[PDB]
């Protein structure tokens, strides 16, 4: 029913609304974000990574919809979304929401190898991981919410139905998709390579299952598929790489890697982002005996 309280006295909860001195009384806006404090600040030790100006203040203070002084000028999308941050010769180098969470999954081994080949479309669903509001919020309290007039209490208890709320998806067993797949669409100087697809997908679950930030932006069923199955609608019986990934050089399509290529270099690809010891991609023959 109520939260947990946080131990810094910030809200468990907290919506953030699109703060502006531009009036808006439509509410032209993404959904509001119910940002959950209690669980970052019990995993990010230090305040000041995200606090970089060392105020517990919120960050609309300084980073409005259309910018202003205190935040020089730098606006709230930026603030939340920004992705190419320099580092800060001297002080903090601040941290967006979207920022840290890339961060996670290029600093981390259990995300870093199907990060190394993921392309994310960052679609819809990705912004209402955050932009993810109750329903029960009404028109008038966004308004009082841009306006910041909406009551403390008011702000909590639309936070707390939300969370309350949330529900995340779980991914598809890997029990229905191959057990093993005989790739030969090439074989010639190799015999096929025998893919141990369930024992991949099983192995790489299990080591993130109890991930909350994986957990809430893997948000459709079978999205863990598309790690590999790229650039196809989620599906089990997703094309084959050979569809769109030509045996030979396709000048048309010169970001496609030929066939080859496209399994040595996605193979291989998540191998080096997580330090896989065996196979090395120099070891021709684990992944494919010799031909006779
Ligand atoms: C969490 C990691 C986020 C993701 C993913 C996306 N957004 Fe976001 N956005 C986030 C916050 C914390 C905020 C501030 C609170 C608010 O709702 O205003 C924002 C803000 C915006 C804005 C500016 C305000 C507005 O005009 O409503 C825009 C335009 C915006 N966000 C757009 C947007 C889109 C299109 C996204 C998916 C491609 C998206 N955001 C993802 C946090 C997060
Ligand atoms: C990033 C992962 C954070 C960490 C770590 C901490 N805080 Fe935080 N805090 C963060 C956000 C995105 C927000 C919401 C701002 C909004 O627009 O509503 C907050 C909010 C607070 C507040 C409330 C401030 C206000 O509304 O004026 C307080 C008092 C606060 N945070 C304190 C605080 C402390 C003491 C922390 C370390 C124990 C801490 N925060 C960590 C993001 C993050
Ligand atoms: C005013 C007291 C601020 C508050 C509160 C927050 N930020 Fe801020 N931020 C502020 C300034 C003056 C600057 C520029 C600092 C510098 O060294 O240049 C920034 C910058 C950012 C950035 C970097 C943007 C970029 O380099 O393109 C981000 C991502 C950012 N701030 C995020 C951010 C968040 C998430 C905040 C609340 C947790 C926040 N800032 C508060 C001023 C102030
Ligand atoms: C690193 C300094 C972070 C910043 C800045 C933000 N987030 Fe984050 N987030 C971070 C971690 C390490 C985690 C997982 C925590 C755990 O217990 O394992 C998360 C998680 C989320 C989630 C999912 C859980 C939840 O709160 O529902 C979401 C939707 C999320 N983060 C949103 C979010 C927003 C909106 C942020 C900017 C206002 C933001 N995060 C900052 C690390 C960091
Ligand atoms: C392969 C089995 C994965 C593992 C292990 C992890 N992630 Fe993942 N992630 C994967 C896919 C196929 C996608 C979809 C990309 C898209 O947007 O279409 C994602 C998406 C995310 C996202 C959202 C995209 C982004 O912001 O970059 C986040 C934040 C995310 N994944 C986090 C994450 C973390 C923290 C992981 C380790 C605990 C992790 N993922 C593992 C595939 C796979
Ligand atoms: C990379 C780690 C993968 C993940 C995650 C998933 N699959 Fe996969 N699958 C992968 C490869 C390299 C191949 C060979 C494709 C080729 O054209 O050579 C496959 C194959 C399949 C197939 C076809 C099997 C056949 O007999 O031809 C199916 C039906 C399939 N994969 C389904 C599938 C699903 C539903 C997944 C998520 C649960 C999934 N795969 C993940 C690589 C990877
Ligand atoms: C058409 C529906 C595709 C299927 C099926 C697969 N891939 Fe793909 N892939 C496709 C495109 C359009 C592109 C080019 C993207 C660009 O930057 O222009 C690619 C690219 C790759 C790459 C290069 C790195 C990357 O961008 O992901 C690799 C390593 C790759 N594809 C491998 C690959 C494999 C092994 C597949 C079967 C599991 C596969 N692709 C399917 C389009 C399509
Ligand atoms: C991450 C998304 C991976 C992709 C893509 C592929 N592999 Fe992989 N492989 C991965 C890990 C993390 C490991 C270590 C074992 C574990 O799960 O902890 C492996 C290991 C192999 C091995 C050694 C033994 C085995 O488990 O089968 C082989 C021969 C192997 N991988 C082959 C292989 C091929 C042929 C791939 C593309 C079709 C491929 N891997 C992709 C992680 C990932
Ligand atoms: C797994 C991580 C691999 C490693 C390591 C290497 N190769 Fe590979 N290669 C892999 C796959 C999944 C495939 C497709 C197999 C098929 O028959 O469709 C291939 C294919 C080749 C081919 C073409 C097929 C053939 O001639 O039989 C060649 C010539 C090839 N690979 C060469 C090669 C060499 C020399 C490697 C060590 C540097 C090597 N491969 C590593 C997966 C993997």
């Amino acid at each position: 029913a109520a939260l947990e309280p946080t131990d810094s006295g910030a809200p468990s909860a907290i919506v953030m609304f699109p703060v502006g001195e531009k009036p808006n009384p439509k509410g032209a806006a993404m959904k509001p974000v119910v940002f959950n404090h209690l669980i970052h600040e019990k995993k990010i030790d230090n305040c000041e990574t995200c606090h970089h100006t060392g105020d517990p203040v919120s960050c609309s203070t300084c980073h409005t919809v259309e910018g202003k002084a205190e935040g020089n000028y730098i606006t709230l999308d930026r603030a939340m979304h920004a992705t190419n941050i320099a580092k800060r010769a001297k002080g903090n180098t601040p941290v967006s929401c979207v920022s840290c969470h890339e961060q996670q999954t290029k600093e981390r081994r259990e995300c870093a190898g199907c990060h190394a080949i993921v392309t994310p479309k960052r679609d819809e669903a990705w912004c209402a991981t955050c932009h993810n509001i109750t329903p029960s919020m009404t028109p008038e309290q966004m308004q009082k919410g841009i306006n910041g007039t909406l009551l403390p209490g008011d702000n909590e208890a639309l936070a707390a139905e939300t969370v309350l709320a949330q529900k995340t998806v779980e991914p598809v067993s890997p029990m229905l998709a191959p057990y093993k797949v005989v790739i030969d669409a090439l074989a010639d100087k190799y015999e096929p390579s025998n893919f141990t697809h369930r024992r991949h997908l099983t192995s790489l679950m299990e080591r993130i299952k109890d991930d909350k930030l994986a957990q809430a932006f893997h948000n459709k069923p079978e999205i863990l598929c598309a790690t590999c199955h790229h650039r196809s609608p989620l599906s089990l019986t997703p094309p084959k790489c050979g569809s769109c990934h030509t045996k030979e050089i396709d000048k048309a399509n010169p970001g496609r890697p030929n066939l080859m290529a496209a399994y040595h270099l996605q193979c291989m690809g998540c191998h080096k982002g997580m330090d896989v010891a065996r196979p090395r991609d120099t070891d021709c023959t684990t992944c494919h005996k010799a031909a006779p």
